[PDB]
């Protein structure tokens, strides 16, 4: 009441799996899953590593943002294809860094020439890329078209 609708960002774990396969993850936040953030990768290797991906709202719920990263700040897994789609609302930013900061060491962000983003989903730029991710932090404005 006082506060004014108080809302936490939620936490989901999930495993990535390589072998060159294309698999799709997704995660729905607040009632009548008005936020929906969808990420689909495709990797190569004999490793399984865990990724933590985190989902943020407004007060207003007029914005919301899709943040995955890696606990130890860098992967091993080998990128061939990779793509960040959401729904419920509009992308306005999109961030992605090849490593992770240690320490002394500063952080490694990915060139906009390495990757495209389109006002309804994120997909990587063929011959840029250097298959490396490690980090990636999307911002969307909730909007609908409203038939």
């Amino acid at each position: 009441g006082s506060k004014g609708t108080v809302s936490e960002p939620t936490t989901v774990a999930f495993d990535v799996r390589p072998g060159g396969v294309v698999h799709s993850f997704s995660h729905n936040v607040g009632p009548g899953d008005k936020y929906t953030c969808m990420f689909t990768y495709a990797s190569q290797g004999g490793t399984n590593e865990q990724w933590q991906m985190s989902l943020g709202t407004s007060e207003d719920h007029q914005h919301f943002t899709c943040t995955i990263w890696r606990p130890q700040g860098k992967s091993y897994l080998y990128f061939t294809q990779f793509k960040a789609e959401v729904r419920g609302a509009e992308i306005e930013y999109a961030m992605a860094y090849s490593k992770a900061a240690f320490e002394r060491e500063s952080d490694v962000p990915l060139k906009t020439e390495e990757f495209e983003v389109t006002k309804t989903a994120v997909a990587h730029r063929p011959g840029a890329f250097k298959a490396e991710l490690s980090k990636l932090v999307i911002v969307a404005k909730a909007s609908r078209t409203e038939l």
